[PDB]
């Protein structure tokens, strides 16, 4: 009855780590689905487009696909060609660089996640590296290897190649082995940038830990508020249409925000230690 | 009791991207009926037109399917050649056009989805580019080929070709690899147009984030109780006409809108930050 | 309890569209049984006749079956020959060919989803293709195969023809992509032409959207409380038959409406924008 | 709760069509019984006679069930001899034709179901089409065969025949074929027929479509209260006698309809549109 309630408790306050873990398995799963379904590497000279373009296309697609899902990225923009001084203001001419720099990074965490599982099962880099054609580079994968190794590296992987296939079979796993690397230190570098950059927004904070702990409340249940207050003056409103239509009548006035208020209540905020508010409708209600 | 109701709440704000996901899994799903069960490329002249039509047809018919679906492309033409005038307004003349290419734009969702899921199953594409019969094009796919890949590259996809079929299977998998990357530089380049057009429409709209979260709460139950005043008025009318004809008695009067007021508050909408009203049956109300 | 209900607002909603797919998926399933367990083609001179009446055939029968089951035809040909002038209006002579080409044109859908799927599983085509005898269209099937191709064509379904069975299985490929190519000619055409007078009686329309919406609504529960009514007034008179017959007494009158008033309630309704009457029954009530 | 109840409408509205379709299901279902387990052709000079009887003798055993389960050919004839001129009547001399007219074609209906099930699976015809023995039409079957053709065809079902078996595989294939075109030239003439009669008995009717579905409404529940009358007078009836016999007492006198009123009340009812009476029990209540 209140023993299932108490553990709803655990699986709602970690909640940003259950959605970045949901992430990471349908990740994992939509790579296995792309490597042993669809891809087939073709032995052309067109293997440096064919692997390239199933690395980098599906990381292309997740970045557009976090800016139409990042409901603060709405917020900012919806508007703005009425008047642009009102998403750069006078005070703070450079907070929406600080807004716009947190939509762009939130973003790029799905073609990250991407991007290192897709290194991780080496068979797109595979593809990729065998028709590379460069002075360098193709001496470090050919070493101790016969001299047709500079012209047919290119089906390596289709295999027909006639190099003793005793040698084809380790050069598979030494481009096997070299997506591995830098599917490693792909992960390695993104995790300290992530903590790098979360430590510096923390540390170079207006409030302290309990001042921003009201904040996430107040914030989270003005939202909650704000849905119930449209739903009721909504249902108000269209009574009043609907009677005054059917009937012939003149309607009784009903008392609305003006136009100077509505986008008052829209501008973007900042805190003020000074005089402190915790969003923009309590600022323009406190101050008139 | 209320935790399944605090989780439908959840599948009900995010309810735009659960009906473009069903609509991408119903298209992979027909795609791969119509070319395991359906298709079987010939291998004479006819291979362009039988490859062409597999791909263009059943996008053509879910273009169409679109324009039937779209509720607001009846409430724009329904009745137009009474007054042609209340669709060309003085005042936005050019309004017509912007609604009209909201309906087109949201019905190609369907015909890029499929054009691109048959792509990606590049058994179409190698049908069609086998019967090529160019000048240009046909030396890209026999570079270093044998004299016979100029006059019988038609026949490639049923086998039965004299032109040693170690080389029939790389032929094969040049064709396949050359749809793949037409299937996601087309994924890649209407993902980023659709992007465009949405950010120019939010950052061009006259009203900010906050009066457009009122203005979309307002027009969702205008119509639900739109739907309760038209069910109420045809119970009371059509008990009246039935005791009037079977007793033979002569009716009390129906008050109803006239005709005037019914195409009146049939027109299209368009907002004025003088006067603010939120649909055009509140303003025929407030105006009279 | 009340969310199950939510759902069937969208079952009930789109019900125009389950029932237009429920009849495509009916024939689909009853191709696969006529092609697979009933059709085998002779090797005849009777090639022709056999596949031609297994296509047209159950056509007929389907469109003879969209007359039975529309009510909208009964109601305009009861009792037509007691006065066919009220079929036949003054004012409006050519509202009988319209509402004529509505019954014509609403039974013509299942004859051309069984076309459709009958040629894309192209086994009723290649049977009648193959006995075709004709002085054109014998040469382009027939390019460049061998001399037996102008004789024995009609038995290229069967096997047993001593022309080399590798040009037996591509003239039974050759035929049957003939086929799907007509099958999706008729699909696209269908489907136009399906929008374009669906589009042209909206534009032509005496209502706008807002006052049809109304229309639809009291025409649906004018039916509803119809057979309402006719359920009380028979159980009223079988009451007073009855008593009157086993107790010999003398009955009490019983008042219906006289014959010149059911025959005006039934005539074919036109709106008239002077005078807005919903229907037939309406208009009668109102003028007396 | 009333959601099933919602449906249940929707299963008696069309019950005239769920009656017809289980019909057809019945016949077919048991077509396939007979020509499996109980049909095996003799190779005989009775082959004729054998495959005729399997064909015409179950039609004829459905259209004289069908005259048991019709009601209203026994509400037709029961008591005919007391007074042939109630079922002859003097104004309309002709209308006993028209009704046993409706009773042959709706018993018409399972015999030509089963003809056309029986010739679409191609077996009775076979077997009865090879012994016929005629100048005619047995120059049609063996047109291009050997001269063995014209002696031994009635062998061709049982196998067993010295004319090469892929020439008796071929005469199989000739004579199903024409049972198959005859099976469809059925089932279309006699949809045809079907709905021309019908088509001109409505349009031939005395009332218009509202007042004939009135006429049904209180058929349908005369006959329900006429079984609620005869169940509450035969229980006052039988409670009366026994305890009147038992008890040796004379009896209260129990008032019943005379002989001439019982007569009177069960004659052929035709429709007037001076006096509009929808039954002939309520013509001898209103008329006396
Ligand atoms: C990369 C995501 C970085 C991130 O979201 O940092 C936010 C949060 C730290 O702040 P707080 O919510 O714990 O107060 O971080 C967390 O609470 C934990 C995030 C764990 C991310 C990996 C989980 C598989
Ligand atoms: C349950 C998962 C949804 C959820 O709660 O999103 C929370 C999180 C936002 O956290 P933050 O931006 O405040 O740090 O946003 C995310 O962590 C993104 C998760 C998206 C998962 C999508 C899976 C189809
Ligand atoms: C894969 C894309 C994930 C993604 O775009 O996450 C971004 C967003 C976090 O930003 P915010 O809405 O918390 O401000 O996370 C969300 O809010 C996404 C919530 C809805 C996810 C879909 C659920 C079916
Ligand atoms: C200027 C950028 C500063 C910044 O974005 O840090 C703030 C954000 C923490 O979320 P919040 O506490 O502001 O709600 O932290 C993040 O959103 C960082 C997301 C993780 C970056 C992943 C990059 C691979
Ligand atoms: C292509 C569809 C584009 C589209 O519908 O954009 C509308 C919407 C953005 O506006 P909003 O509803 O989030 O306020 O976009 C969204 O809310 C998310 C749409 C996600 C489409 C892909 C989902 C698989
Ligand atoms: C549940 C899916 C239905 C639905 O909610 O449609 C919503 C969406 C309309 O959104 P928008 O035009 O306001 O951006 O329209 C769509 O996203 C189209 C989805 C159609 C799915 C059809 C699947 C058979
Ligand atoms: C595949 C075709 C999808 C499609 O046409 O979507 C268009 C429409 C969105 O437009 P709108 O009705 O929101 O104005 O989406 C809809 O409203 C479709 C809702 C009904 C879908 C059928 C459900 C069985
Ligand atoms: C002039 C066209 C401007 C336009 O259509 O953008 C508006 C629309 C967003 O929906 P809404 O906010 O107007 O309800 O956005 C869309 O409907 C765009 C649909 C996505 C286009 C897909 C094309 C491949
Ligand atoms: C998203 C795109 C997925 C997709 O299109 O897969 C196509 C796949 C092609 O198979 P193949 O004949 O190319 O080996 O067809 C299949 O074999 C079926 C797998 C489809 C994915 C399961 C869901
Ligand atoms: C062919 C059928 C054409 C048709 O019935 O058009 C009627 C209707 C359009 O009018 P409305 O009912 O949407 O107001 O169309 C629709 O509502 C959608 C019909 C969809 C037909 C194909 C569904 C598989
Ligand atoms: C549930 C399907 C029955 C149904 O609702 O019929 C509705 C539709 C009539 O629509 P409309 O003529 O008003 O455009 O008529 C049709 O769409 C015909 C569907 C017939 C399906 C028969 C399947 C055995
Ligand atoms: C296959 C034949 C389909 C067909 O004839 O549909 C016609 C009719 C639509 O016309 P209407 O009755 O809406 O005026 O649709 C109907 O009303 C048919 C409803 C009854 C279908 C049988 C249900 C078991
Ligand atoms: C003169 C014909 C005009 C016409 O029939 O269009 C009206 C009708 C739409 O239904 P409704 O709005 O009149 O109830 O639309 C239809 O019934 C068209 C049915 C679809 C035609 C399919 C032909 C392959
Ligand atoms: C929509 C059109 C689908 C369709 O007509 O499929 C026909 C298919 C033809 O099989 P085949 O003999 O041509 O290999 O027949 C089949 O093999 C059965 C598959 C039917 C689709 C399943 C539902
Ligand atoms: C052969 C049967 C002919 C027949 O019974 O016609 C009667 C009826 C037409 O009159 P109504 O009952 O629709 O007013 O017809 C119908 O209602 C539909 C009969 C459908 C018969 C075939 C169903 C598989
Ligand atoms: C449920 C089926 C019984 C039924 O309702 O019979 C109705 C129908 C009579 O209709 P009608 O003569 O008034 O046109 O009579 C028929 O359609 C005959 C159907 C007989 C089915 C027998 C199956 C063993
Ligand atoms: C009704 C008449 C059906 C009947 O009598 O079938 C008899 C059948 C004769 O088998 P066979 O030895 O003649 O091949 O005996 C059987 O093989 C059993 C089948 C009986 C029918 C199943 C019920
Ligand atoms: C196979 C025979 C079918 C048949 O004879 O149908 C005739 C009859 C229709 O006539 P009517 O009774 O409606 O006047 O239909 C009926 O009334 C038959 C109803 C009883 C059927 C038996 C049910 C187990
Ligand atoms: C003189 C014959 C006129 C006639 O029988 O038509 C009337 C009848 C329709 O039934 P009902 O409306 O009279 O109850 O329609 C039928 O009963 C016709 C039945 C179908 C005939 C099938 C013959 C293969
Ligand atoms: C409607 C007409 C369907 C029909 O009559 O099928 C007959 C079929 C004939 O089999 P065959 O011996 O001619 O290959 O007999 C069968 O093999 C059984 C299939 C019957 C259909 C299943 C329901």
């Amino acid at each position: 009855m209140d023993a299932f309630q108490g553990i709803l408790k655990f699986f709602l306050n970690q909640k940003t780590v259950i959605g970045y873990s949901f992430m990471a398995l349908l990740t994992v799963g939509s790579e296995r689905l792309f490597s042993v379904v669809a891809f087939k590497c073709p032995c052309s000279t067109e293997n440096m487009t064919y692997g390239l373009v199933f690395l980098f296309a599906p990381a292309w697609v997740l970045l557009i696909l976090g800016f139409f899902l990042n409901n603060r990225s709405w917020r900012l923009f919806t508007g703005c060609c009425v008047n642009p001084r009102k998403i750069f203001p006078r005070g703070h001419s450079c907070r929406f660089f600080y807004v716009l720099g947190q939509i762009t990074l939130s973003s790029l965490v799905a073609p990250v996640m991407w991007l290192s599982v897709a290194l991780l099962n080496g068979t797109f880099y595979e593809c990729a590296m065998s028709g590379t054609r460069s002075s360098g580079l193709l001496e470090l994968i050919c070493k101790g290897k016969p001299k047709e190794c500079w012209e047919e590296l290119h089906k390596v992987s289709c295999g027909k190649t006639s190099m003793l296939p005793t040698v084809n079979e380790e050069l598979k796993l030494s481009l096997q082995a070299q997506s591995q690397i830098l599917g490693w230190c792909l992960i390695c570098s993104a995790s300290f940038f992530s903590l790098l950059t979360t430590c510096y927004a923390r540390c170079r904070s207006k409030v302290s830990y309990l001042q921003l702990s009201f904040w996430k409340t107040y914030a989270q249940k003005e939202k909650e508020q704000l849905e119930n207050t449209f739903l009721d003056y909504a249902n108000k409103l269209s009574e009043r249409n609907l009677k005054c239509f059917f009937e012939n009548k003149r309607p009784d006035p009903f008392p609305m925000p003006t136009f100077a208020a509505w986008e008052a209540a829209s501008e973007l905020h900042s805190f003020h230690q000074s005089q402190q508010h915790y969003s923009t409708l309590h600022r323009v209600v406190d101050n008139g």
